[PDB]
This record gives C-alpha cells, sequence and structure tokens, in this order.
C-alpha cells in the first residue's frame, strides 16, 4: 500500500475515535499511573496504547500495512478493559469506543 493513501485510507477511523465526547477523553494522553493513582498499573498492562501514541505512529509512516493500525487499537482498548472494573466509567467509555471503530474499519478494510 501507499503511506499516503494508507494514511488516508485509515484516517478517518481515527477521526471517528476523536470526536467522540466525553468518551475519547480518558483515551487522549498515555495512562499516568502517578497522576492516576493506579500505583499496579504497569504491573497490569504490560504494553500501553493510547489515541496519540496512535495518531503520531500513523502520520510519521510506522504503519506499513493496516492490521499493524488495527491491531494497536485493539490493544488500547483490550488494555482498558484489562485494568477497569466492568462497572467504571472509563470501562463503560471503552466499550462505546470499541463499537464505534469497528464500524467504521469493516468498510475500509473491506477495499484496502
Ligand atoms: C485508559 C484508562 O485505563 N484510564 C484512563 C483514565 C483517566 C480518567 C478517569 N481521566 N483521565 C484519564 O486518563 C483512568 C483512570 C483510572 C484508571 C484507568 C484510567
Amino acid at each position: 500500500f501507499k503511506p499516503e493513501e494508507l494514511r488516508q485510507a485509515l484516517m478517518p477511523t481515527l477521526e471517528a475515535l476523536y470526536r467522540q465526547d466525553p468518551e475519547s477523553l480518558p483515551f487522549r494522553q498515555p495512562v499516568d499511573p502517578q497522576l492516576l493513582g493506579i500505583p499496579d498499573y504497569f504491573d497490569i498492562v504490560k504494553n500501553p496504547m493510547d489515541l496519540s501514541t496512535i495518531k503520531r505512529k500513523l502520520d510519521t509512516g510506522q504503519y506499513q500495512e493496516p492490521w499493524q493500525y488495527v491491531d494497536d487499537v485493539w490493544l488500547m482498548f483490550n488494555n482498558a478493559w484489562l485494568y477497569n472494573r466492568k462497572t467504571s466509567r472509563v470501562y463503560k467509555f471503552c466499550s462505546k469506543l470499541a463499537e464505534v471503530f469497528e464500524q467504521e474499519i469493516d468498510p475500509v478494510m473491506q477495499s484496502l
């Protein structure tokens, strides 16, 4: 795939996640376990991922192939599902972002 064409294809799905308010707010920066008061976080979550890390990777040609991008998005959600209780605000927000991403990524990958 062409970098600019791969970037262009996937772009709208990322922007879809950013457009969700307030659901995208806990996902815009890397989790800071000190600030958030969750000192066990890095013991439980061994490979953190967030929107800003994805965007920087996308925009700088780090994704040579779509599933690399998809795997990073999926990791972000699975991290939050793993760490947070199912009744928590962040967990509910996560499911919302995940539902949105599936409905966006299907028609994209059904062409690339
Ligand atoms: C992604 C993730 O697991 N988390 C995100 C937050 C968070 C809140 C509630 N406000 N701003 C944030 O970044 C968070 C808080 C506690 C545990 C996990 C959290």
